[PDB]
């Protein structure tokens, strides 16, 4: 009767429960025990972006790239490899210009020229966004109220945290990520696979990521010999 | 030539047509013949929520939970099992606090602190939402115009109906569902599987559902002996 | 160590790269070499829609359908086969009324009664939208700025181009598509498969497409004999 169907549904739900829980456990294990060698730190990136947040955001972009190259030679992509690529993730749409990426860190310019919003993703990485222009509304898990952030502010999405994110048209920011960067890739690509079907954008995305990894390997080789 | 390719495409479309049609038919068969034993009714929930819709929505939440426990002992989750869980479904993002769930009914608090919107889902269940705060825009199938609803109003999403739904930031409501509740689960989880990749949220969701089912079974056992 | 994991990740990224690149190449090959026999042209559709864009959009809809039937008998669906069907694609939600479809062309009425937005899709087809009412914000790839278009304006989404699109509530337009129309179908259906789970909407969609193809075949047969 209804009791048997309730029992069966409960058994299936418990199966899904243990699957999802062990997936979370494996994410934690891969992340906490991942290597932690860092070229940048989030305070450096945030201070650099905040200093230029009063400029036009594209002038700021350029000045930030020049300063990052000056202070971290061999770790920022060259001009020929810079490209704006759409990012469809968690139900929102923006675009990125990747400057640096390794297994443990990334640096990029991010933003959107449309009003958009959705899920932030949940992964073993600490992400920080410093607003150059626009507005960034963040809604944290377990609460019924959200906060707006403005140019000059830095939002820190912490390890294992999930939020709702919402950007107004014309919102541009500098983003630094630290942790187990591969664990973000799935989230970064899901809407491309299951929603937009935009395989040229996927091509561009994996292309620039591979170029950033190759730059880091080349610099590591040149500095060890 | 083009005639043969047109014929082939038409054949494939007819295949998809009969597949989708028989899926709809099976949904109807599972739903209409599902059991219909009810602890609540939608008018009771709607009147209770409308009475408190002039309060702050969190005060209303608390008073509604207390009254539901008083009038339906053994059918509302205890305080230790109440939790705000994100809900990513149909392209929109909100959050729920489940109070009751069985095979045939559910009761929850729902809302969002971001502007969001998307598909309502289509399933064999009658859903009713009573607005405590915010605005709820509903766009029904087969029409070119939408309607806004305000605090104190109840929206009834009827069995087999599909709509577009849109909520402004700070919109909170009391939701009651009646029908074949499992048939909603797929819709409730799809964006988590194929968009957000947030497996800890999936864990939380199946956890609270399983707790609600266990409460209902425990109460059924205590009342039959 | 970290060097080996970096190498492995780079190898996997290169695999994804060549897969996506050859998918794009196959899309280009199927599209460029597809047949190019056309019943309409985009200037005709755009001029007809622009002429009536000062009317109420539903009066415009009707007058446009009457004129299209008068000028292209046997290529527009009859009244009994006209239906508003929800379209969930690329993270946005609208609705369409298909008037014409073949392997190489389509004509439909499109719009939304909710604020929505997302990815435009990327396929080997040239799409043109003439706004009857509302606003259409378009954000092109490789730029950090978007443009708003108003009633009477035509937006041309070109072959292989990807954009972000955003419509305000009450935005209605006339859409003409030219190219390899099947290559759009995946994008048109993805959110239904992986997000909304709305199989009755999928039924309606493949039903009207099949009816349009059958009309075109019937007219081709009646005109060749």
């Amino acid at each position: 009767g209804r009791s048997v169907d309730t029992m069966a549904l409960w058994l299936g739900l418990r199966a899904v429960l243990v699957v999802a829980g062990l997936a979370v456990l494996l994410q934690l294990i891969r992340g906490w025990l991942s290597s932690k060698s860092y070229v940048f730190n989030r305070e450096e990136i945030a201070r650099l972006a905040k200093e230029h947040s009063g400029l036009d955001y594209e002038v700021a972009f350029s000045k930030i790239i020049v300063e990052l190259r000056k202070k971290h030679p061999g770790h920022i992509l060259q001009d020929e490899d810079l490209q704006w690529v759409f990012v469809n993730a968690g139900g929102w749409m923006g675009s990125m210009c990747l400057l640096h990426a390794s297994l443990t860190e990334y640096v990029l310019l991010f933003g959107t020229a449309v009003d958009t919003g959705g899920h932030s993703g949940r992964y073993w990485a600490e992400i920080s966004d410093t607003i150059l222009s626009g507005t960034f509304r963040q809604w944290k898990e377990g609460t019924t109220k959200s906060e707006i952030f403005y140019p000059g502010d830095t939002i820190v999405h912490e390890v294992g945290e999930a939020t709702s994110v919402q950007w107004s048209s014309g919102t541009w920011m500098v983003e630094y990520g630290r942790g187990f960067i591969p664990s973000t890739l799935a989230f970064a690509l899901a809407d491309t696979i299951f929603s937009t079907q935009d395989f040229l954008t996927l091509f561009y995305t994996v292309k620039v990521y591979s170029k950033a990894l190759l730059l880091e390997a080349s610099t590591h080789l040149s500095q060890l010999g």
